[PDB]
């Protein structure tokens, strides 16, 4: 039922997340190895590791009109409260769009289960991260991902024909944690688990 072989993965993907809206971020000048956007929502400073392209995008000073997605972490810097990408152009408008998800699984014994399920975006503009996060905590919770089988595709596909793929048997890239998607364009979600 449980699966000792994907118990880091399991691990990572349960662990909990907050979400930062229509909120502000501090970038102040570099310290140590990477740059972090500040975020204060609540009595915590929030560090937000700048990976992937976030470091381009993001200049020091303040920015305004910032969303984030939060998965807390351990890291190697010291930090209380710390996590990797995730953050985006808070919404500009209302945003209420729902994708059909089609998810497919087949377990060691042959055993072959098809769901479906529908997926509530509320941003126009959402990170990979929380995509990936999201998406891999439902299907351990409603599918036993990291239970008795570990390993497949999440492929969500856009209103263009392009696509974006988390591959289940490992975390998603780091840098990806910053790569950010118009979710409006989000046309459905294809799951594959095997
Ligand atoms: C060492 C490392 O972390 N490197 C990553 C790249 O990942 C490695 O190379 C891959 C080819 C694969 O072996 C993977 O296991 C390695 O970790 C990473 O490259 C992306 O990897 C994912 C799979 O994890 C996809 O294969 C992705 O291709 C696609 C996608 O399907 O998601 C193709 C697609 O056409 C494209 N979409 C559009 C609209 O252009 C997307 C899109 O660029 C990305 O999803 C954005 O995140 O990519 C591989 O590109 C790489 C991607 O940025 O980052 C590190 O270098
Ligand atoms: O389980 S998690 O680690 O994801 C949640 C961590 N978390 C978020 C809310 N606060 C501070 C509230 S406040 O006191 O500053 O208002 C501490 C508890
Ligand atoms: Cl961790
Ligand atoms: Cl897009």
């Amino acid at each position: 039922e449980i699966n000792p072989k994907f118990k880091d993965l399991r691990a990572y993907y349960t662990k909990p997340s907050l979400e930062f809206k229509n909120e502000i971020g501090i970038i102040l000048k570099k310290w140590t190895t990477i740059r972090f956007m500040n975020v204060v929502p609540d009595y915590f400073i929030y560090k937000i590791a700048l990976v992937g392209k976030d470091d381009k995008k993001y200049g020091e000073g303040v920015h305004r009109n910032v969303d984030v997605f939060v998965v807390l972490e351990e890291n190697n810097y010291n930090l209380e409260k710390y996590s990797v990408g995730g953050i985006t152009k808070s919404n500009s408008k209302k945003v209420d769009h729902k994708a059909g998800v089609r998810i497919t699984k087949e377990d060691n014994k042959g055993t072959i289960s098809h769901d479906v399920s529908e997926f509530k975006i509320t941003k126009e503009q959402i990170s990979l991260k929380e995509l990936d996060f999201k998406l891999r905590k439902q299907l351990i919770e409603k599918n036993n991902l990291y239970g008795n089988v570990g390993s497949g595709k999440i492929v969500i596909k856009m209103k263009n024909g392009g696509k974006y793929t988390f591959e289940l048997h490992k975390k998603l890239q780091e840098n990806r944690m910053a790569d950010v998607i118009d979710g409006t364009n989000i046309d459905n979600i294809e799951v594959n688990i095997k």
